[PDB]
């Protein structure tokens, strides 16, 4: 299985790792703010639109990535 950060809220450091299940394929982290996201999502989702819309932020960046833990804080600039 591919295991993500995965908080229902945001979370300034999310340390809840979860077992994705077989539905989803990327570990996803996004920076709106001040407000930090960590789910389980799907590559064909990570995209500024499809964030924005699920997410309910109008501005934000946002990494996906496919290797266990891998949604990390670091991984963005932002």
């Amino acid at each position: 299985m591919l295991q993500c950060y995965n908080c229902p809220n945001p979370t300034a450091d999310c340390k809840t790792a979860v077992n994705c299940s077989s539905d989803f394929d990327a570990c996803l982290i996004t920076k709106a703010g001040l407000q930090v996201y960590n789910k389980c999502w799907k590559f064909e989702h990570c995209n500024f639109n499809d964030v924005t819309t699920r997410l309910r932020e109008n501005e934000l960046t946002y990494y996906c990535c496919k290797k266990d833990l891998c949604n990390f804080n670091e991984q963005l600039e932002n």
